[PDB]
Parts: C-alpha cells; sequence; structure tokens
C-alpha cells in the first residue's frame, strides 16, 4: 500500500467517513490524469488506491471531496475540496500517508512519508 | 481588499516571505482563468489581489507556490503548492482572508470571511 | 504590543470572538503566576495584554479557553482550552503573536515571532 | 486501548518518534496528578498508557514533550510543550486518540473520539 489517505473531522473529533478522494497523475502535457479514487472508510482511511508498481514517479494530485463530506453533515463548507499535490519520490519508495484534517473552513493536510 | 492572502512559516515562526499566489477563477467553460497573482510581502500578506467589482461569484483557486518558498529555503517538502479553491461571493461580497500555514510535510489553510 | 492573541474560528471562518485569554508567567519558583489576561475582540484578537517593559523573559502560558466559546455557541468541544506554553525573550524581546485556530475537536497553535 | 496518543512531525513529514508524553489526571485539589506516560513509538504512536477501568470521567492533561523533540532534531522549537487538556466523557467509553502535528513554531492537536 504506497499511498494511503487517512481524513479526520476536526468538528466531530472523528474519522471522517465516506469521503470521495480522487488520485489524478500528472500528466506529459500537464493535465490531471484520474488515476484512482474511493471513499473513506468507517476508519477515515483509504487503502488500496495503487501498487507499487502503477505507483510510479510522477506529480500526483489527491483531491478530497470535503464539501460533500460537510454537506452531507449540514455544515456549510468553505473549501470545494482539499487537493494535496506532490511528487512521488525522489528516491523512491516509501509510503505515503497523506492525512487530512478538516473543519469547515480549515483543513490541514499532512504527508507521513515512510521508508 | 476582498482577498488577502496571508501565509505563514510554521518552522520558523514567521510570516513566509516572497512566496507566489496565484489566483485563478473557473470560467463558464470549466477552465482555470488567470485571476491575479502576487508574492507575499515582509508580513506574509499579499493585499490588492483583486477589486470588489472584479472579484465577483465564482470558483476560485488560490495556489500558494510553497514549494519554492520551502526549496529557496533549502528543503525539498512533500507538496508541489497549496492550493485553496472556494466558491466566493456566493451570498454577496465578502472579504477573503486565505491563511496559509506552512510545514514542510503539512500545510493547513484556513479561510476568514468578513461582511461588509 | 510584545504579545497578541489571536483566535480563529474553523468552524464559521471567522475571528473567534469575546474568547477569554489568560497569560501565566513561571515564578522562580515553578508556579504559574497570572501575568494577564482578556477577552478577543470582534477581530478575534487580544492587544495590550502587557508591554515590552514588563514582558521580560520567562517562561509564559496563554490558556484560552475554547471551551467556553464552543459551549455559547452550543458545541461540547473536547478540549478545556487551547494552553500555549513558550519561553520569551530568550535572545532578546519579540514580538509574539500566538494564533489559536479552533475547531470543537481540533486546535492547532502557531507563534509568530518578530523582532524589534 | 481508551487512550492513544498519536505524533507526526509536519517538518520531516514522519511519525514524531521516542517523544515523551505525560498524562495527568485533574485531582480533586484541582492539582495535574501523573497518571501515565510513555514515548511514542516507529509509529508516533503510544498505546498502553491506561485501561477502561482506571480511564475514569474526569480532566485529563495529556503533555507532550515537543520542546525535547525538536531539541534532538537540532531545530529551535517555540512551545515548551504540547498539551491537550480535555474532559473524559460524559457520557461513557469511547476511545480517544489524541493525534498531534507537531512543526517547530506550531502544533495542532486533535481528538479523534471513537464509539
Amino acid at each position: 500500500c504506497p499511498l494511503m489517505v487517512k481524513v479526520l473531522d476536526a468538528v466531530r473529533g472523528s474519522p471522517a467517513i465516506n469521503v470521495a478522494v480522487h488520485v489524478f497523475r500528472k500528466a506529459a502535457d500537464d493535465t490531471w490524469e484520474p488515476f484512482a479514487s474511493g471513499k473513506t472508510s468507517e476508519s477515515g482511511e483509504l487503502h488500496g488506491l495503487t501498487t507499487e508498481e502503477e505507483f510510479v514517479e510522477g506529480i500526483y494530485k489527491v483531491e478530497i471531496d470535503t464539501k460533500s463530506y460537510w454537506k452531507a453533515l449540514g455544515i456549510s463548507p468553505f473549501h470545494e475540496h482539499a487537493e494535496v499535490v506532490f511528487t512521488a519520490n525522489d528516491s523512491g519508495p516509501r509510503r505515503y500517508t497523506i492525512a487530512a484534517l478538516l473543519s469547515p473552513y480549515s483543513y490541514s493536510t499532512t504527508a507521513v512519508v515512510t521508508n
């Protein structure tokens, strides 16, 4: 599991469950090509987005549908979505946990890069 | 004026100075069209990006070039930038302060939205 | 002046208004002795807590009563307060902005430290 | 495991390893009585602080020795330590994950309260 997304809800103090997450890889013409997606689990986690072989070096965007999340909770969100854009190495894998802490008008994202 | 970007460096406890900030507005159309850009001042603030009249309803993207910031300080950061995307002025003109707090492997962004 | 506390509400995207803030300084002695206190204004800022001369070297504790803030908005928050503890003026007088960004189950605090 | 502490390093994008954490419970005379402590593991986590029976309702302080952490990494920290003070319920357990994201001049703490 080279890429994992964990999303937390700072309002409810809970995993952010059922948050849509899209992953894009930057194509040669600089467009975002869809790569992977899923919804965060009961634990606010999204595993199995990619595999080591598929998760090559490149620029990746993780788009977290924070707006729909806040919408479902009846809370006015500010952001359309939380985007995390990063280069996957050099030098090598490396597992990536993209942690997002969500509030209606604020989010943080943190990369926990291990091995 | 109606849009300000304030950037802090969570490593130094300082304004993040000379941080490039690009603002885009989503067109008809769905493409991001260049709206405004600037750099943060010595206070980490970027003022004067737009005017109440120019800053109409829309979906705006504020792209903060955090990577160049960190790289100019010798740090290979995780993120390419900090991008903040939001609908502005949906229920009337507001002032938006887009705050980013930067760490090499983390940023937060906070919107402070006021009336006018 | 040398110490300012700025509090934001990450749920509303607003200054956190009327937030009680208590500042303590560690005495000789190891006890926290009451240094200053105040409430945040409509800008979420608390100015005038101290003066350069009063704000000497020390370990300071800024206790932000986030609980009362959230509870006055109907929310049972997680934290009792946001407490920021730091050594001030170790290498000379500085200006300290203590920023807190509040969510019912999370806060961040950021120090912006400048010269003078 | 009713109380868990997870600490992340926003500078290195890594678990904050070997971070001293003290847990205090507020005594009747409002003093902080030491309750539990440990050091975050390789995964930036600290488990086994307490048990359901011992982790009664009360006001608890989790003190995270962020300063020594930054000291060991040769980075000037601002804070003496990250303190998290909270009431353990009502109404009941409930597992508490106290997540702290650390930077030299900023930290966030988030409570992930489940069940």
